[PDB]
């Protein structure tokens, strides 16, 4: 029984988006899994878990509540079981709270990277009149700020975001939005992160920042459920050139936090519309170590 | 170079205040030892440093900032200090940016107790009027809750806190601070922390919870600044009975969080009057491991 210390999104230490895995957490109680997550006080630890009916079973906990599945948490907890398993190219399915999902595992001089896709895309209704100009002050923009032609809108893989489309000119590392303004907004539009993002003048690769106060958290470094979904609006819109029928953009978030970190987001297109989001990333090990307690 | 995860002010894992401990510490630049005490997460991270002046140097970050010192940070380096090195009983000295400090090692039964002589003990005039009545309010409690002819008031043995005594009828555990108004306070009075305490009845044993939301700690499990002026602040104020030499104090404190600790609070005594104040406690390692990465 192991716990690992894993920047995820990155292969340099202390930036990306930190989680923690232990493993083998069968016969932990879940008051055992939310005790030693709350310890760690990662935003997220995994617990790898044996399965008859799959390859392995990941349970997720904050420091306070067990969550189903999370981008960073599923690259780490993945990231290590390769690099202790010692697997090479491999497919691998993982169950959770949320049913099952595809991994893939790619490996390129010693080291990893870690693919997953995720759940079906989807779009709501465009924000407009007040709830749009309120998102956009919360952030201290006007609207000669947003990208024109393109909507403020929801979109989604599975847990669903606010994307907000920026021009380049926009200095998003100076942003400081108002948190309580963001909170109320969450409520009623029933959302609660919000993505502010901006592309990279002449190639397809992005700059974005996740806050999401209503749920406690500031703002997260490195976020798989808005830059997949951002990936997916991107092609919807058709706001960035591509060849083939798949978008591969290379998101960038966590600069204004100090945890820079990217994320590759595939998107298949049929009849030019998203079809499936994979996300892909490295991570880093900074140390692991056997339990010197019995658990 | 090595990272510990300790719980300090107990043996029970999952309990008391935890820190990190970092060793050798002698080749990491301040950025560096930020950048890792950021990483760990925990409320502090000491550093261990070879001492020209003493024995041995610490340095204490918390997750943005260095701070002079801290107890039970102090209490975890010790502890992991004294079981790599193999000490016994030893009396040493050790250096920070708080000064020069006696810290005492103690083995019994394999495991070891560390003690730490902190600053002269001071007490501010009592806060009254309109101060006094707000920060009963923001505890949700009245004059009648508060322990009779008794001031709150500004103490201190190295970092100052307010002492709060109250009846030992208070339900401690149920306390829910208007946070907002403690932040509003302590910006008036120029003190980051608060401390309600009560004392089981017939016993020299204490029970207290620190609130500190101005600084962005809503509740610290277990504070040695808090207990030790309330150590003294018991025998500057006549309250509890003791030889006239000393008075030995069992205090407790994070119960409400779910992180149980006792400090020993030990306060010489000259003319009835607090001279020396000491505090005590025990640690646990959960975990320890070499970095994997190059610092």
């Amino acid at each position: 029984p192991q716990v690992y210390h894993v920047d995820a999104f990155t292969s340099q230490p202390f930036r990306g988006n930190s989680a923690g895995v232990v493993f083998p957490a069968d016969n932990l109680s879940e008051a055992q899994m939310q005790l030693i997550a709350r310890e760690l006080g990662h935003s997220e630890t995994a617990f790898l878990l044996h399965s008859d009916d799959s390859d392995v079973r990941i349970r997720y906990f904050t420091p306070t509540v067990e969550v189903p599945i999370c981008g960073h948490a599923t690259v780490a907890a993945h990231y290590v079981r390769a690099k202790v398993l010692g697997l090479g190219n491999c497919t691998i399915w993982q169950t959770s709270l949320a049913g099952k999902h595809r991994v893939t595992i790619e490996k390129h001089n010693d080291d990893y990277r870690i693919s997953l896709e995720q759940g079906t895309p989807g779009f709501e209704p465009p924000l407009e009149g007040e709830t749009r100009a309120a998102i956009i002050n919360a952030l201290h923009l006007t609207e000669d700020d947003i990208l024109p032609g393109l909507p403020i809108q929801v979109a989604t893989t599975g847990h669903s975001k606010v994307m907000i489309p920026l021009k380049p000119e926009v200095d998003i590392d100076a942003l400081s939005p108002d948190l309580n303004a963001l909170t109320a907004i969450s409520k009623k539009i029933g959302c609660n992160g919000f993505f502010p993002f901006q592309i990279r003048p002449g190639k397809n690769e992005t700059d974005g920042r996740m806050f999401s106060p209503a749920i406690g958290i500031v703002e997260d470094p490195v976020t798989g459920n808005a830059n997949g979904p951002m990936g997916a609006w991107l092609v919807h819109h058709n706001v960035l050139p591509h060849d083939g029928n798949v978008l591969r953009v290379k998101g960038h978030q966590g600069r204004a936090l100090g945890r820079d970190g990217m994320i590759e987001v595939t998107v298949t297109i049929r009849d030019n519309q998203p079809e499936k989001v994979t996300i892909s990333g490295t991570a880093v090990i900074l140390f692991h170590a056997e339990w010197a307690i019995e658990l």
